[PDB]
This record gives structure tokens, C-alpha cells and sequence, in this order.
């Protein structure tokens, strides 16, 4: 069955796998280690962008607000921000860069705007997510040390929250649409969940990676002529310098969606 297949995949992988699928056709879930904590890495960029979107509901000019980019802002991975040093980007542009290119400067600007990691966490709490915690900024939030609860969530909580953000009523209508538009335009996810789904299915996702070979993806999925799915696949490994294993996420996605 699906549980045995996931256990076998985990055994083969040598690491620790967390999966939560919500099928909105029948309001069912497929769960594997879904209440364990995993380091989110860049999948936390969804919550930061959503916090800024929430703020924009009562401040219509917010997405146009200009943010200075300086050499002092650069971190480890800055594919968009590095092109704008000594200029500004709007908060909309930073949100897009964080979500679609995983730009770390962009993430730090979103975090700073709303008040820091504790404010992103407070936003999660306001949504009814009592598991999520964003502790640190970029680049340190990705250390992913085993047993460290900083910058973690559970697959169950993240799937439920992503459902709320993308398909539910956490955000106003325009803001929900904007988050969905941004995630559907992600450029970084083709090797992860998407690689385990049929080519025709439409996906909005956010990947992340970090220490201990941590390899993650969270997605909203519109299968051909079906109600949408939400899928979280988190994976981490025992060795500090383990390599990424996006193939494991793809395999997990194939296993949990084959019964469709």
C-alpha cells in the first residue's frame, strides 16, 4: 500500500522523509511522519510572501513600495538582487524574486518589512498554524541540524496552511490570486514534486534545500480535470555534507498520486 511504498522509499533513501497530501476531491489526507518537525529551508519563503500580502490588504500602495538593495544586503544566494545593487526593487518584485528564483536577499527584505522572523511566525499563528516557526533570517535559517527545532514545521501543518493560503480564505481575493500566480511561475521546481507528476498537471510550488542534504518542496496541484491537491514533501539526511535528493521528492509525489 501507499504507507509501505513510502517506508520503502525512505529506507532506500537513507534519510528521513515527511509527506502530507491533502486531496480536496474527498477531503482526505495521506500522511507519513506528518507530525515530525523538519527544517523548512526556502519553503518558508511562501509564509514570508504571504505575510506581506496580508499586510497589503489594508495598505494598497504596499506592493509598490521601494526597497533599497545594497552590497551589505547580499547573502549566499542572490540571483535577482545581485542585478539591482545600488537601486531599488518594489515589494512585489521582491516577493516574485523570493518565490520564483528563491532569492535570499528578497526573503530578508520580506522578513524585515513585516518586523522580522517573530512577525512571520505571528502571522502563521493568526492563520491557525501553531506549528510553524521561523527563527532566523537568510542565510542561517537553512542549517537544518538534526534535532534543532529552529526554522521548522511539520508536513501536516504546512500542507494545511498552504491549503488555506492558496485555496482557502487566509488572504483576500486579489492577494490569494497573486500568491497563486507567483507560485505557478516558480522556475526552481521542475526536478522535485513536478518530476513525479504527469506532464499535463499544473503546479504552483516552492522548493528549498539546506544542510544535511535537506531537500524540500511544497505544492498546490491542479490535476487534469480533478479537484486540486496540496502536497508537502520534506526530506533530510544524516550526513552534514549530504547532496540534495530531489529525486526522492519526485518519487514520493508519484507514490501518493498514483491512486488518482
Amino acid at each position: 500500500d501507499v504507507q509501505q511504498k513510502l517506508a520503502e522509499l525512505e529506507r532506500q533513501s537513507g534519510g528521513r522523509l515527511g509527506v502530507a497530501l491533502i486531496n480536496t476531491a474527498d477531503n482526505s489526507q495521506i500522511l507519513y511522519r506528518a507530525d515530525e518537525r523538519f527544517a523548512m529551508c526556502s519553503t518558508s519563503k511562501v509564509m514570508a510572501a504571504a505575510a506581506v500580502l496580508k499586510k497589503s490588504e489594508s495598505e494598497p500602495s504596499l506592493l509598490n513600495q521601494r526597497v533599497e538593495i545594497k552590497k551589505s544586503d547580499l547573502v549566499n544566494y542572490n540571483p535577482i538582487a545581485e542585478k539591482h545593487v545600488n537601486g531599488t526593487m518594489s515589494l512585489a518584485e521582491l516577493s516574485a524574486a523570493a518565490l520564483q528564483y528563491s532569492d535570499n536577499v528578497a526573503m530578508n527584505k520580506l522578513i524585515a518589512h513585516v518586523g522580522g522572523p517573530a512577525s512571520v511566525t505571528a502571522f502563521a499563528r493568526q492563520l491557525g498554524d501553531e506549528t510553524f516557526r521561523l527563527d532566523r533570517t537568510e542565510p542561517t535559517l537553512n542549517t537544518a541540524i538534526p534535532g534543532d527545532p529552529r526554522d521548522t514545521t511539520s508536513p501536516r501543518a504546512m500542507a494545511q496552511t498552504l491549503r488555506n493560503l492558496t485555496l482557502g480564505k487566509a488572504l483576500g481575493d486579489s492577494q490569494r490570486a497573486q500568491l497563486v500566480t507567483w507560485m505557478k511561475g516558480n522556475t526552481t521546481g521542475a526536478a522535485s514534486i513536478q518530476a513525479g507528476l504527469p506532464a499535463s498537471w499544473v503546479v504552483g510550488d516552492k522548493t528549498g534545500s539546506g544542510g544535511y542534504g535537506t531537500t524540500n518542496d511544497i505544492a498546490v496541484i491542479w490535476p487534469k480535470d480533478r479537484a486540486p491537491l496540496i502536497l508537502v514533501t520534506y526530506f533530510t539526511q544524516p550526513q552534514p555534507k549530504a547532496e540534495s535528493r530531489r529525486d526522492i521528492l519526485a518519487s514520493a509525489a508519484k507514490i501518493v498520486t498514483d491512486g488518482l
